[PDB]
């Protein structure tokens, strides 16, 4: 109850940042994890036990995959954390506390494969979940988790708030669908821009929420260029190994997933900063001005990737 989580000088400073690197020492990550919820939410929020273990669980629950790891889990925690903690009063005492689990467990046992691989294989998940096939799973993970013993972190809330705090996990989770975003902005856009967006309308914080965790989970692109550089290679090192497999089923992956077609990659970057990162991190700018530091770093790579294409690296 008296008892904090510190970190080093470096770590308490830059934790802070939206463009902190949580580093390569695993054992540091749990104790990051917790440092934000004391701060994000309070010392108060969960039993630090029951935490500590359905932390634990957690990471368990993650596979040793290229990208979608328990290292990816926690950087999209850390975003939210920036994004909270930058957005004070926004936010309910039931978001704080659901939004930095639904980030933690948002790719709970992924595979490496995309949703598309799932159901050209005839993935038993695919009959299961017929639209955001993992993201299904991953929310039906996290619910298992929290009701194995000890781990009920949410045991102190009311029936009714226990019952809103896992349906705000619930639409997190799957707005980290990729395919729902592409619309969920284009309207987020329209009220934005019509001045119909209104914040005590729960249908349009679920939209809000939805863009938040878009922008938390493509946040690599927001990060310093080695970082953002490094980070791209474990990207694709799962998409190549999804293409092979298309391949073993005997059908030609898109080229995004063709290794083949490596040379490609600094104008797939272009792309996709363009259709995706970009605007995500500038609809997030104009609903959640302090968040403009993510727009900016998001800017600053794709600058980067239009140094690799002209050979200045
Ligand atoms: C940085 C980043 N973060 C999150 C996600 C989901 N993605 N997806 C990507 C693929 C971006 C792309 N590359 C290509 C290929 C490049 C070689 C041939 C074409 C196509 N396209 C869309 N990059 C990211
Ligand atoms: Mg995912
Ligand atoms: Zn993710």
């Amino acid at each position: 109850g008296l008892m904090q989580f510190t970190l080093p000088v470096r770590l308490c400073k830059e934790i802070e940042l939206f463009h902190f690197d949580i580093g390569p020492f695993e054992n540091m990550w749990p104790g990051i994890f917790v440092y934000m919820v004391h701060r994000s939410c309070g010392t108060s929020c969960f039993e630090l036990e029951k935490l500590c273990r359905f932390i634990m669980s957690v990471k368990k629950n993650y596979r040793r995959v290229p990208y979608h790891n328990w290292k990816h889990a926690v950087t999209v925690a850390h975003c939210m954390y920036a994004i909270l903690q930058n957005n004070h009063t926004l936010f309910t005492d039931l978001e704080r506390k659901g939004l930095l689990i639904a980030c933690l467990c948002h790719d709970l046992d992924h595979r490496g494969f995309s949703n598309s691989y799932l159901q050209k294989f005839d993935h038993p998940l695919a009959a299961l979940y017929s639209t955001s096939t993992m993201e299904q799973h991953h929310f039906s993970q996290t619910v298992s988790i929290l009701q194995l013993e000890g781990h009920n972190i949410f045991s102190t809330l009311s029936s009714s708030e226990y019952e809103q705090v896992l349906e705000i996990i619930r639409k997190a989770i799957i707005a980290t669908d990729l395919a729902l975003y592409f619309g969920n902005r284009k309207q987020l856009e329209e009220m934005y821009q019509t001045g119909s967006l209104n914040l005590n309308n729960q249908s349009h914080r679920d939209r809000v929420i939805g863009l938040m965790m878009t922008a938390c989970d493509l946040c690599s692109v927001t990060k310093l260029w080695p970082v953002t550089k490094l980070t791209a290679n474990d990207i694709y090192a799962e998409f190549w190994a999804e293409g092979d497999e298309m391949k073993k089923l005997g059908i030609q992956p898109i080229p995004m997933m063709d290794r083949d077609k490596k040379d490609e990659v600094p104008q797939g970057q272009l792309g996709f900063y363009n259709a995706v990162a970009i605007p995500c991190y500038t609809t997030l700018t104009q609903i959640l001005p302090p968040t403009e530091p993510l727009l900016k770093a998001c800017r600053d790579n794709l600058s980067q990737w239009e140094k690799v294409i002209r050979g200045e690296e």
